[PDB]
């Protein structure tokens, strides 16, 4: 994975592997996913990026950048639940993560 | 765009720009798109890849590889109409076009 790997790509790599479901999982509702252990997801992102001071406060800023741009949505009334947006315009952003 | 740009990424770049709608367009039904001028799409792909003998016969092999793998679907009873699949597993394939 490249130095400029997107958080969203890293999350999808984690989500694709059901052996990770103890800390992050597709919920089964469409493109919805849950961060079951948010600080563990952040720790793993820190390892990926060689940023040992990574934490969920930091990681969550990027989730918010994604949902403000309509690439993800934050699921209302839930904690730590997000979804990928299924839409022509969002797909362009995904197609060109660089 | 990198030497290893995927056809699907190239198509999304074309589709994102509505000034291309005379040869390729999102149809408005979800993630469905139509190749209005299939040989023009192929000509442009040939330019992108410096493959001047490109044509739609060749390009369409890749569309078929994508739909056989469940990354796209071919729309039944239609000519030149495809859709991107909105699904956890397909998204992993999109996330890692390399």
């Amino acid at each position: 994975m490249r130095g400029a790997l997107q958080l969203w790509q890293f999350l999808v790599a984690l989500l694709d592997d059901p052996t990770n479901a103890h800390f992050i999982a597709w919920t089964g509702r469409g493109m919805e996913f849950k961060l079951i252990e948010p600080e563990e997801v952040a720790r793993l992102w820190g390892i990926q990026k060689n940023r040992p001071a990574m934490n969920y406060d930091k990681l969550s800023r990027s989730l918010r950048y994604y949902y403000e741009k309509g690439i993800m949505q934050k699921v209302a009334g839930e904690r730590y639940v997000y979804k990928f947006v299924c839409e022509p315009e969002a797909l362009f952003s995904l197609a060109f993560p660089d």
